[PDB]
């Protein structure tokens, strides 16, 4: 049976001025930017690495046009610490999204900065 | 005892070209924009007028700049349709805010645009 | 656009003989009772102040006669630390109210007890 | 092995004038009071009859003094149908409790009037 | 009024070789197997001992026959150290159960091996 | 940067006799049976086909032996329609595993019979 690609992607999450800064390493510890291009049917695997001593956890992904079928599902983890993206890649385009997450020193909910996934299709 | 002052604001959501759109009415009825000034210490209460068939519901208030200390804490109520905002206006300055939605049609959380608080002590 | 009022009340509770004693303050440090009149649409914002070491949160707020219309919405933070009450005092009248809270110490509910809500509608 | 006692009480919930009110039938459909006496260690299970059209539904049961051992643990069904006290009647005495709902019509909750629990040990 | 048993065991559950044990253990202190032999109405009251050092915690009761009728109900304490089964022992036969507990160390659910319940009614 | 290997699986649940029947199909539709082989890092896919009209919501995924590290996380969509399973595939060795539903009939949780993952590393 035919398999799709897993991407694994970890979210550092540091505090520069007081405030979160995302910054997002790939399997080989290389800084990478949010941007994603997603080439066939797959999951993208994101992992909290929370250096901010905020209590950071993920709650969800969130988008601006979350109809528009280019991330199929989102599902997370009992513990907030990993967040995954299904594409079916079936609809191509680009969409955004923001990572999310409650945090324990107050009630406000903390979002990232804006990525995108592009979706082309096979 | 001093009080502070309530504002209260409908967050209508409608569909356009099968997208959310946020249109927030005033108690006067009109349509504002989603920037608000606050100049003493109180609330704001946000209504959900959900007009897209799409079950959304208030999960939470998103903040890019969440330790700004601009608004001390949001509320929701257990049925989505209310979030309220706490800001004793003692720091100034601006923050930038979303709305954070689920919906009933899928699993990918909803964003507003956003819309800005800029706080004036007295 | 008109604008309501926005009151500031804090819970303090304390042990006495081994049980909880619910303290109500002002905004200017004065001891007040429960009872809280409305003279016009606004909130009113509790915040948790627990000293029992019992592990105290809000659960909600709780009434016998609750489809009364005096309180239209409760409202509560992630943390349990705040609760609010929304009052468009259009319905005059009164409402008796307890605070509903969890503990830590052991899987009963802990309730205050009740509080009187008066409505003057404008 | 030793074994105790199993209690088993429907809690009917009727509106009247507009209000709920709470009717306790025992194992052989008689109304009886609120009050029950625990002579030996045991449950008391409580099934919820909501014939109110307000979607009720147990959250806990609550108590103006939750540390004076009469009831050990309070347990509750996974559709806020059925709750259970835990009563290990080692502690002698009585507390007064009260039922703790949620209602889908407002964001408020129910609480019931007082009933009391007597424990009279073995 | 006629009443039922309330029968109590606890679930001690310990790590060998890195993996969860669970012995039960009756009234009197001792190991009992995980069967249980239900001859009128009642209760089953099960006390998680967590010795493992992995935060468990109940979430559940499972069964690979849900809807045989064997237990009629599954409640839960809020902080998972208990889950009990109201069963109204009218429908004679057996069933399989499994605990379903969270863990703190992953987000993986653990599994009880099977236990079984016999119901001859009266 | 190094991708793994995405598996996508339909559980689809029929009623037999009352009770529930998991039928797994892969990518192709065709029946499989529930073990799986991993032969690098990467992600499994279940999404729920409820047929039983008994309100099936995935609720996680369980193990007997829950700390052998072959599976590395579990995530959950919050509707209950889609779990995922991250596999990083260093530790060699097999597990076994169950589904872990709730249902809209009882408050009873509902088990799969035992499935198993494989894992062979790179």
């Amino acid at each position: 049976a035919p398999q799709g690609l897993a991407q694994f992607i970890k979210v550092n999450v540091t505090l520069e001025n007081g405030e979160p800064v995302f910054i997002y390493t790939d399997a080989n510890g290389q800084v990478c930017q949010g941007d994603i291009t997603v080439t066939q049917a797959g999951t993208i695997t994101y992992l909290l690495n929370d250096q901010t001593l905020k209590g950071l956890k993920f709650v969800g992904v969130g988008f601006v046009t979350p109809f528009d079928g280019i991330i199929d599902a989102v599902t997370i983890s009992s513990d907030g610490m990993l967040v995954q993206l299904v594409d079916l890649d079936k609809t191509p385009g680009t969409t955004k999204f923001q990572f999310v997450l409650s945090n324990t020193a107050n009630t406000l909910l903390v979002l990232s900065p804006d990525a995108q996934i592009i979706n082309r299709p096979q």
